[PDB]
């Protein structure tokens, strides 16, 4: 079984980042280095979903950078549901989450500490904008409509939403108080978003029109993060 | 929005506990006293499972009890998902997420320093099985069937399974490699198990006769988690 050292990752993740600047998705295979004999592999997109995934459950779980990991499981994609540590980091837990996915993984701390999350405000989505390009990141707003976020998740790029749980109650039913919220679309059905949510779940389905009305007198946007 | 306190929660999870030790499934609502008005609240189901769900989430992402739950949300279960630490620490994960559904959390590393696991051999059924009331739990041997595990999930019990994830390869591609591992198995389908696996996600499908026939050579029986 092959594994591969904290620096090969580190330069392998860099190299997953650059590509996905060009709006272009994933690339059909990432070139990595073993740390025993330093053979070269060609890793498909769901060995390196994978091997990327293993990273990110130790780095998520420890809260330090894993020394190696051995390719041991494939993957759709390198995401590890990560759960908000407080009841007003929200925002900077679905940034997290979307760091993940470009392979630039930013801890729910770090992106905390940059885009000014508080404890009475939490974070406002002036602050998500204005603040990602601390981390490397560029946040793209766009309109609550299905069709710009399935274009932007085809270039390879998560989607932050915002809502107010309220709203939801009937049309989906996670929540009975009253707050605003953020999670990640990370994928889309023909008819339902699926949302990373910090509070409940990797796998959160909103019918599409559920989620895009649910912020009435808020910002009408989603959020799409992309390398700067 | 309505709020309970550790003291009110870590006695509610006491009486869910004694209550499922019964072998008679969860109960009908679960009566608590509010920590602002002092009032007596029913909470259904969904309500309970949620505020445990909360309760859960700051626990397990920040390694100590959170002093107060505000009721925001409902779920059919209290279940968070809680990834392995180490390479070798998946019997004990598995143990510490069936603790959850059954009202009576301990962490991982509780689980991995009462169940013996050593980074060498990871953990075997019988130091699972021998070690398990330590922690206030039984484990009751079973056979890899699906009748069983219904059976026993009717009760409110889940069921830590074992298997050889390279006699699963071809029947459910998740892992490439050659170990044995462990996950917990929480719902059913009526064709595949529904599988919390330490190490690639909360809702792992396996078909009844991939995970069941993917041991040959070793122990032939599920184990169920109860309380002592």
């Amino acid at each position: 079984m092959v594994r591969f050292s904290r620096d090969m990752l580190q330069d392998g993740a860099k190299r997953m980042f650059k590509w996905l600047r060009k709006g272009e998705g994933l690339p059909n295979y990432l070139i990595m280095y073993d740390m025993d004999r330093n053979k070269e592999y060609k890793l498909v997109p769901k060995e390196y979903a994978g091997l990327y995934e293993s990273r990110n459950i130790f780095w998520i779980k420890n809260g330090r950078e894993p020394n190696y990991v051995t390719l041991t499981s494939v993957a759709r994609n390198p995401l590890v549901m990560d759960y908000q540590n407080t009841n007003y980091t929200c925002c900077p837990t679905s940034l997290s989450l979307a760091s993940q996915m470009l392979y630039h993984y930013k801890s729910e701390s770090e992106c905390a500490k940059a885009l000014g999350t508080s404890k009475g405000s939490g974070t406002s989505p002036a602050q998500l904008i204005a603040n990602a390009p601390k981390l490397g990141f560029k946040i793209i707003p766009i309109k609550r409509d299905s069709k710009e976020v399935k274009k932007y998740l085809k270039k390879g790029f998560p989607v932050i939403c915002h809502w107010q749980v309220n709203q939801s109650r009937n049309c989906k039913g996670d929540y009975t108080g009253n707050f605003g919220h953020y999670g990640l679309i990370w994928d889309m059905t023909s008819t339902h978003y699926v949302v990373a949510d910090p509070a409940k779940g990797v796998n959160r389905k909103y019918k599409f029109s559920c989620l895009d009305n649910a912020n009435k007198g808020y910002r009408q946007n989603y959020y799409v993060v992309c390398p700067a």
